[PDB]
């Protein structure tokens, strides 16, 4: 958990303009959060990036998890190995608002973070799932009470987030 170059937004939320994969490799966090879908198919976005960095080990583990336990619920999570990126990966499913899933479940999604004292995480539902990323940050700030280090790849978004949060 050797986080460096983060801006403290609140007592427990920190933000950095960084690639979450590179942060995971350099920080070796206890927990890295994956922005997952319910069948844990990590084919793009953050999930594809994290999986690629494990050379598909995350995908093979995820497939076995699903075969035994079934798909996650929207707003739900599971803890699996972090492989070379972290001790653990917390796979969290935010709502896909572009497919009509209720934005209220973004709170449920972030509530999963509170089972872990320190997390390296992306903003949830902000990729293909279509939630407004500034709104997602606000739900994060209002919901997560443990210590969360947010990696925002896109500098244009990072600047908007910092400006919106002041
Ligand atoms: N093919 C894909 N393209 C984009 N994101 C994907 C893909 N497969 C899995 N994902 C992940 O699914 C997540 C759904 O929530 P996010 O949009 O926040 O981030 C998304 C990615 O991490």
């Amino acid at each position: 958990n050797s986080f460096s170059g983060y801006l403290k937004l609140t007592d427990n939320v920190y933000i950095k303009n960084a690639d979450i994969v590179e942060e995971a490799k350099k920080v070796k966090p206890t927990v890295v959060v994956n922005a997952a879908n319910v069948y844990l198919k990590h084919g793009g976005g953050v999930a594809g990036a994290l999986n690629k960095a494990t050379n598909n080990a995350m995908q093979v583990e995820s497939d076995d998890y699903i075969a035994t336990n079934g798909p996650l619920k929207v707003g739900g999570s599971c803890v699996l190995s972090g492989h070379n990126l972290a001790k653990h990966c917390l796979h969290v499913v935010g709502p896909n608002v572009n497919k009509g899933e209720d934005i209220q479940l973004l709170k449920s999604a972030y509530e999963n973070f509170n089972q872990h004292e320190v997390l390296l995480a992306p903003l949830l539902s902000a990729g293909i799932f279509g939630a407004d990323p500034i709104h997602s940050l606000r739900v994060c700030v209002d919901t997560v009470r443990t210590n969360v280090y947010l990696a925002v790849f896109d500098k244009n978004l990072y600047d908007k987030l910092v400006s919106s949060f002041l």
